[PDB]
């Protein structure tokens, strides 16, 4: 099954790296009120080098040029409730990621720029040509994203209930997935991800989240893209999911996997220093794995903490949106402390 059909965007301004129009995959439900829109992640790329590269050899990920006519979706894009048993009647939609910028940028491509950096404003346009697909009919738009679209979930889910709340639809539920978005600026074990966060704002015309921008101010907006960090700050319920050993973590503190002490204890400490984050975040699911994604993976079912899998825990966040629930926990955070200490982690 195909079931994701692609629409380029009809504003055409709004667009991909190299100016070619975003889009969006959209599988509509017409027995729903539940939409869910899924921005895909893909690292980013913060100066003309490196974005040149990345326009050479990922250039699905800067241009609309060569993107399909259709998606399969899976995980919780999956429309089979076997394969998806938390939303699988929704409405589904895709965000490609094309703008290179973590979900935040709003620059045209011009005289003055190569690439145009437009992510918070291809999410803003997304949501407003959907409101005349049916979503101006929703009761819950969740806004879901993995790896940098995790990022871009927290940097975006407030501008979304935002933008609805001013065009006049104050009854859209507007919440947040965010899937391995969920990074700490800590020491590395031996380009840095502050450092080019913070050259990605201005190479990108960033924006981050209004009450975390008036915490941080200028010059360290780059702050907001860390969760623990943006999280309190946010208005919209926000689911966090996250593990615990997050491979991309991992490769930013320059680790590369017998372990030796040193090695042994920086693991360790990293994922309590995880843990530590989320003891505050009623919604998560943080399992003590080494892996990275995981909710449009065919297979996202099998992972559990504490016996209760993923999709099981956004069932109870829905029930808890509606006092604990019975059975039906929310917050779900691995204490053991190794990679793989959950018999259910995905085995590779
Ligand atoms: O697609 C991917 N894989 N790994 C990331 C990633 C890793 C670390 C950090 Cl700090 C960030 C952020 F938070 F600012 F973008 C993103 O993004
Ligand atoms: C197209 O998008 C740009 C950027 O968000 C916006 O400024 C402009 O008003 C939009 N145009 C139309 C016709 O919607």
């Amino acid at each position: 099954n195909e079931d994701l059909r692609l629409h380029l965007l009809l504003n055409t301004s709004v667009t991909c790296n190299d100016g070619s129009p975003a889009g969006y995959y959209l599988k509509e439900s017409r027995g729903s009120r539940r939409w869910l829109l899924f921005l895909e992640g893909g690292w980013y790329c913060f100066n003309r080098e490196n974005c040149d590269s990345r326009y050479d050899t990922m250039r699905r990920l800067m241009s609309s040029r060569d993107w399909p006519r259709t998606r399969t979706g899976t995980g919780i894009l999956s429309s089979q409730p076997e394969e998806n048993p938390y939303w699988w009647n929704a409405n589904m939609v895709f965000i490609p990621y094309c703008s290179s910028d973590v979900w935040s940028g709003a620059s045209s491509k011009s005289e003055k720029n190569e690439y145009a950096f437009m992510g918070a404003l291809i999410i803003q346009e997304v949501v407003r040509e959907l409101l005349g697909r049916g979503l101006s009919g929703a009761k819950v738009l969740l806004l879901a994203g993995s790896s940098a679209g995790g990022t871009g979930v927290l940097l975006n889910v407030d501008r979304v209930a935002e933008q609805l709340e001013k065009l006049g639809y104050p009854a859209i539920q507007v919440r947040g997935l965010a899937d391995s978005g969920w990074f700490l600026d800590n020491k590395q074990y031996r380009c840095a991800p502050t450092e080019a966060i913070r050259r990605g704002i201005r190479y990108w015309n960033g924006v981050v989240p209004e009450r975390c921008r008036r915490q941080f101010q200028e010059g360290e907006e780059w702050n907001c893209f860390f969760g623990y960090k943006v999280y309190p700050t946010l208005r919209s319920p926000v689911f966090v999911v996250q593990w615990l050993f997050d491979e991309a973590q991992l490769t930013v503190d320059n680790v590369h996997l017998p372990v030796q002490e040193g090695l042994r204890l920086y693991i360790q400490n990293l994922g309590r220093e995880l843990r530590h984050t989320l003891k505050d975040v009623p919604a998560s699911f943080a399992p003590a794995c080494l892996s990275h994604e995981i909710i449009i993976r065919s297979h996202w079912t099998d992972v559990q903490v504490k016996g209760t899998s993923l999709p099981r825990a956004l069932h109870c966040w829905d029930r808890s949106l509606h006092t604990p629930l019975k059975g039906c926990p929310v917050h779900l955070v691995d204490s053991c402390p190794w990679p793989h200490c959950n018999p259910s982690c995905p085995t590779g």
